[PDB]
């Protein structure tokens, strides 16, 4: 109800996707996934596999 459903997130997913455009997107995730590369590289050094 609250949106467990799977198919809930989908169409709310696309909605978000298509009002902020695959450009706008791009930016924002790879300027904020700037973070998350950090932490991969620093990972890198180790191997927990």
């Amino acid at each position: 109800m609250g949106g467990i459903s799977i198919w809930q997130l989908l169409i709310i997913a696309v909605i978000v996707v298509l009002l902020f455009g695959p450009k706008k997107l791009g930016s924002i995730g790879s300027d904020l996934g700037a973070s998350i590369k950090g932490f991969k590289k620093a990972m890198s050094d180790d191997e927990p596999k």
